[PDB]
């Protein structure tokens, strides 16, 4: 029993974290095989961040301008190239700790673990969701750039996020490992803002199924609804629309608990219209949207990664 | 910016997890140097659990009855001993991945990371706290026994908890790494129940200071309180008493934000009376008590917004 915001075990990623220094700037890099991946803004000064021409800045750098430290060992940079907003530093040593891995781009609503790092040293691990507005509500201070997000499937690490910046509201923006930003952001000092966010409906429903599995049933009712009527109510409370794909994905949880997805939607409608009335669900007074249907099934079944 | 329930990176502990088998029972063990530590109830059947005589069950076992698997490698048990509720299996190979470590016993209110494991394989990592009633609100299924709790301040792992059982309310009980239980619990299937739990006041105060550091002051008020008047109110809401030790420990957060501890105590009294009125604090609609003063200082910026 119990239900916690659980991250993947971080060891396979810890063995890839390095420190990248260039000029005044020090940030984190990801060392996989003989390449170190890091944000391309490591080559910028504070003045450069206003109007940066990254090719012009890069052409002026020699391999020896990039100092890469893996633990207490200095790596030798033997090449450099740029891919979108990610800098790739070719090094003379393949990482002996390189796990089986893939670079994957995730969709809003999908969750992943973040290994927060400073000076190439991992400091913490937490779970988070890619918001519908493409930001993440992370916990990052200055020096955290280059920290990565990932998921694990069997023994394979799927890297999905690299941290680049903090927006004015305190939320975070970054890229996939191919350097494509999540959201309409740019890697420079200009007026940028997180757009209006919405709640991840399919994830709230998954978490309501997790609560039922854990014995919290007070919110259940005899009613059902239609996908069309539910979506009219979801639009009113700034919830993302629920699709037939979301209903299909929740099929296993519906069969296990005996509560159809539209039966749970009627519970969710009543919760939106009435509130919790002093009660909590899984120890929360808010409707939690950072657990996917897969996360719920995994945590309620004990899937392992050795 | 931001404030998350953050766990320590788990790699140093993942390299110590092994599977321990004794007859039909399989659970997790912690392999440090040449010793594997695990719950002694691995030697029990379900019938043995009502009133097990562990000394009598253990004397009937030999080294070769314990099967220890580290990854896909079978370790050889060359000795065994019981220390309180933990079994220590001496093995013929020192763990090459043994980190720098210590065994520490924690007090209620302390937080730690749990690496949940099944069959010697890590499945997930989360943060939790030793409740005032000595239980932990974990997320554990059958097969999780032997999973450990730890902190990694600097590069040394301080192991503080080993999981032994789930109580009837769904909460969890276990021991330190010397096998002493936290709380009045026993590794017996007998009528045992978690006592009435309370809120960790010093941790709620720390988290209110974290909210002020991150830029939020809506809950502050113009009042102060004596320590005794605060305690008289807080206990009416099932909050733990705040001691002078707690006030002293909050000193650094008070100096950083400019808000005296007893002034933050007045704010907490008002929140307990009024609720949040549709507002949230650090993304929560409840008062959070699983961040200690030390956790707030470690995670938050040293510059208040
Ligand atoms: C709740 C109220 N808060 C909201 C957030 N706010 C704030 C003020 C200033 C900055 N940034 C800088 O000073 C320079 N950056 C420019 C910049 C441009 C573009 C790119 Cl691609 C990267 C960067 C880098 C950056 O954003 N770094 C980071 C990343 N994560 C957390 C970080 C945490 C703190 C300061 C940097 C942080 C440096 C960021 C946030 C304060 C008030
Ligand atoms: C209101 C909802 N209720 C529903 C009922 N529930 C519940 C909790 C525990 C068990 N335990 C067993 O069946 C056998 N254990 C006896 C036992 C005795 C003594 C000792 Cl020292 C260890 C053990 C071991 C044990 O507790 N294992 C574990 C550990 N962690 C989580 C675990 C999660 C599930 C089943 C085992 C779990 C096996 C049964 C039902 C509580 C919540
Ligand atoms: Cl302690």
């Amino acid at each position: 029993s119990g239900f916690r915001k659980m991250a993947f075990p971080s060891g396979k990623v810890e063995g890839c974290m390095v420190q990248v220094t260039c000029g005044t700037t020090t940030l984190n890099g990801l060392w996989l095989d003989d390449v170190v991946y890091c944000p391309r803004h490591v080559i910028c000064t504070s003045e450069d961040m206003l109007n940066p021409n990254y090719e012009d800045l890069l052409i002026r750098k020699s391999n020896h301008n990039f100092l890469v430290q893996a633990g207490n060992v200095q790596l030798r940079v033997i090449g450099h190239s740029m891919q979108n907003c990610v800098l790739k530093l070719k090094v003379d040593t393949a990482n002996p700790k390189t796990p089986k891995y893939k670079f994957v781009r995730i969709q809003p609503g999908q969750t992943f673990s973040v290994l927060a790092c400073y000076n190439g040293s991992p400091s913490g691990v937490y779970q988070c969701a890619m918001r519908p507005n493409f930001t993440i509500k992370g916990s990052f201070l200055n020096g955290s750039c280059g920290s990565v997000g990932f998921n694990i499937d069997y023994d394979c690490v799927s890297f999905c996020y690299m941290h680049h910046m903090e927006l004015p509201t305190g939320v975070h923006a970054g890229t996939d490992l191919e350097g494509n930003f999540y959201g309409p952001f740019v890697d420079r000092q200009t007026a940028q803002a997180a757009g209006t966010d919405t709640t991840i409906t399919v994830n709230v429903l998954a978490w309501l199924y997790a609560a039922v599995i854990n014995g919290d049933r007070w919110f259940l009712n005899r009613f059902t609804t239609t996908l069309n009527d539910f979506n009219l109510v979801a639009m009113k409370y700034n919830y993302e629309p629920l699709t037939q794909d979301h209903v299909d994905i929740l099929g296993p949880l519906s069969a296990q608990t005996g509560i159809a997805v539209l039966d749970m939607c009627a519970s969710l409608k009543e919760l939106l219209q009435n509130g919790m009335n002093g009660r909590t669900i899984l120890g929360s007074a808010l409707l939690e949207d950072e657990f996917t249907p897969f996360d719920v099934v995994r945590q309620c079944s004990g899937v392992t990664f050795q």
